[PDB]
């Protein structure tokens, strides 16, 4: 792969060399290994979370009595675990012989935490088996452990899918990079009030933007549009997870 | 216990003797044994199921694709299993030494089916672990088995709590009898549109009437009002079961 010509950057003005933490360099290498290895496609969709938000906000009492803050993330984690069980090609990996996929029978999901030294993706194990407030607490713990360099590498391992949420900073949608050997990563952005046709007039609904990137070798376009559609359906009525 | 004086009933008109099935006589004896043994109290409450009904009705597609009809019963079964876990004195029994309660760590719930030969109460085991459509199917199976005399006695055993639903025939509330050695039975009646104060005006909400009878020896009045209140809360937003 042809390298970039070196440029003498100080010919154009003052420069200064800051160095990279080992975590950024590790990060850097893994992403470039994902990028050259995975033919990426991104599927955009946005979900109606007007009702999910109201749920979230009404349960602020309960959540505080349990010491967890309830955010959208445990609600995202729960719906994607249901779905990763319904559509198992998403919960799997290409075997190194290129000719089989390892379907994992377990659901562990990581999520991106951006710390000072770099990106960490702590994994929550068997997300399918935990409740909203369990997930809430654990997510929170692992994030502080991650910020405070106290996350032992055991916890960065063997995830089946990654969620990257930037809803807290902003943006309309992005195209995340798959953490190979996983096969898909959900990027989530800022929710906004949007007019939505109700058959007669435009209603304001709160809409969460979602960006699913996938490994096109394993997941085709119709499988991915069916996954973000189902996910949009589950987030608009989380009670469907009950049945 | 003093017996009833025999009356010669044919002195007043024509009589006719029809006999009792063994099932009615069994039924009869068990209820009288419950009645003389359990000091009963009934707690009335009614729950707002306007949203639960809409859920139920929107998922008619899914339910039919799975072959189960979704009724209010699997939704009742699920909420009472959550609750029987939260308030364990309800899921327990008085030890025969009268001085201890056996807390059961399992949740199996029966429900009354009134057949031609008598009342049968098939039990669904580990209701806490089944989903709405699993529960839907099983309930349905056991009921037909019950009508068709094909329910083997194994299935009438070791329930922790009974639901008796008469919502399908009518009535405003009733006072069911506890199936000793269980300690509580939920009776459910016909839902009706009722005006409910919203702080400013009366809104029509669909209200399900509930009648919890309990064994006052084991459950006190405040524990039972807290159980139907929590149950009313869970049926008004079944998503609380998720957290």
């Amino acid at each position: 792969i042809p390298p970039i010509p070196p440029v003498d950057f100080a010919k154009y003005g003052e420069i200064e060399e800051v160095p990279m933490t080992r975590l950024m360099q590790i990060g850097a290498t893994n992403l470039h290994r994902s990028w050259l290895n995975v033919p990426h496609v991104t599927q955009f969709e946005s979900a109606d979370i007007t009702e999910l938000e109201a749920f979230r906000v009404a349960q602020k009492a309960v959540a505080k009595k349990a010491g967890v803050k309830l955010t959208v993330l445990p609600l995202l984690l729960k719906a994607c675990a249901y779905l990763l069980k319904e559509l198992p090609d998403f919960n799997s990996s290409l075997a190194p012989s290129g000719q089989a996929l390892i379907r994992k029978k377990y659901v562990h999901i990581g999520f991106a935490v951006d710390t000072p030294d770099g990106l960490l993706v702590p994994v929550i194990r068997n997300v399918d088996q935990k409740s909203l407030l369990q997930l809430a607490a654990e997510a929170a713990e692992l994030a502080e452990k991650a910020r405070s360099k106290k996350l032992g590498a055991d916890a960065m391992q063997g995830a089946c899918f990654t969620i990257s949420s930037l809803g807290h900073i902003g943006g309309t949608a992005f195209t995340p990079i798959v953490n190979a050997p996983e096969v898909a990563i959900l990027g989530v952005s800022k929710a906004s009030m949007q007019p939505v046709w109700d058959g007669k007039a435009f209603q304001p609904r709160l809409m969460l933007p979602l960006s699913l990137s996938y490994d096109h070798r394993v997941i085709n376009g119709a499988a991915a549009a069916r996954f973000t559609k189902r996910l949009g359906d589950l987030l608009a009525d989380i009670r469907a997870i009950l049945l």
